[PDB]
DNA sequence: CATTAGA
DNA sequence: TCTAATG
């Protein structure tokens, strides 16, 4: 956590590289392993040998660890923190939509920079356009303070075209958080859930609302299922304009629900943790149910679940407050 | 690890 | 269809 921490960091430097500028699964997929059990060990490497000794730790890397540990640094590492077409690829993935693929693409054609971005904005698909049109406003933290008008908005209009629907907008956002990235929007209705064959509309209402009092200004990606937006506050009594946030609403069996709600309201490790736990007190938990579990080594079985509650009652714990689920 | 675009 | 990109 803190003795290991270079080498494990050199190490997914390292890795991530080949990743993206080349194309290395493997090598890739060795510093992520690597990378791993470093992590693990109990002690400060001493050296590359001492490391070698690892599951997964080769020859290759036990060198750079020495070099590192001799060295505070790396050539390979410096070389490619220098690297101008490394450096190119690294950023042009900043846009939404831009991914590794399509950044060395670009790259090869030349358009290193955000600039050529838009003197090719031809070059790129609408997703892409809009990732690079709001640019800026996309890498901004989300004050709480803009959150809450956000939710108060969205809340509204939810209700308003069906009383029905229920919404919650979960994240770090729900657990109390300061800021955040974007507003993830849970949805479901009754009259949706496991079998009852969709209801497409049912999705397609609500972003219409948002966007017919102008609180959605563009689509990424609506699906049946699964709206990738973009939302404004509106902006005041004009001088201060709102920045465009990331915005998203899935529609959901109202019978996962919850399940679904527990687990995108994290923390990433308040999940492992409570996931570890209904395994201890015979059970499984996932994204969208729970289920009992059956001594063969596996079992089956959803049981029901009314709200965040039920499911901890289930495992049998201490309800904890969306303030605390940080562990 | 599942959902959407797109080509 | 497959393959990318997002979460
Ligand atoms: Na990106
Ligand atoms: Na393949």
């Amino acid at each position: 956590e803190t003795l290991n921490g270079g080498i494990t960091d050199m190490l997914t430097e390292l890795a991530n590289f080949e990743k993206n500028v080349s194309q290395a699964i493997h090598k890739y997929n060795a510093y992520r392993k690597a990378a791993s059990v470093i992590a693990k060990y109990p002690h400060k490497i001493k050296s590359g040998a001492e490391a070698k000794k690892l599951p997964g730790v080769g020859t290759k890397i036990a060198e750079k660890i020495d070099e590192f540990l001799a060295t505070g640094k790396l050539r390979k590492l410096e070389k490619i923190r220098q690297d101008d077409t490394s450096s190119s690829i690294n950023f042009l993935t900043r846009v939404s939509g831009i991914g590794p693929s399509a950044a060395r693409k670009f790259v090869d054609e030349g358009i290193k920079t955000l600039e050529d971005l838009r003197k090719n904005e031809d070059k790129l698909n609408h997703h892409q356009r809009i990732g690079l049109k709001y640019f800026g406003d996309f890498e901004k933290r989300i004050p709480r303070e803009e959150m809450l008008q956000m939710q108060d908005i969205v809340l509204n209009e939810v209700k308003k075209v069906d009383s029905e629907y229920i919404a919650t907008v979960c994240g770090s956002f729900r657990r109390g958080a300061e800021s955040s990235g974007d507003m993830d929007v849970l949805l479901t209705h009754p009259s949706f859930t496991s079998e009852s064959t969709k209801q497409p509309k049912l999705l397609h209402q609500v972003v219409e609302q948002l966007q017919k009092v102008h609180f959605i200004t563009d689509t990424l990606s609506k699906g049946e299922t699964k709206f990738m937006g973009v939302c404004q506050l509106p902006s005041k009594n004009d001088e201060k304009e709102y920045p465009h946030r990331r915005i998203d609403i899935r529609l959901i069996p109202k019978d996962q629900y919850y399940c679904g709600v527990l687990y995108f309201t994290g923390s990433d490790i308040f999940n492992k943790n409570m996931r570890a736990h209904a395994l201890e007190k015979g059970f499984t938990i996932n994204e969208y149910t729970i289920r009992p579990l059956g001594v063969t080594g596996v079992a089956g079985e959803p049981l029901p679940v009314d709200s965040e509650k039920d499911i901890f009652d289930y495992i049998q714990w201490k309800y904890r407050e969306p303030k605390d689920r940080s562990e």
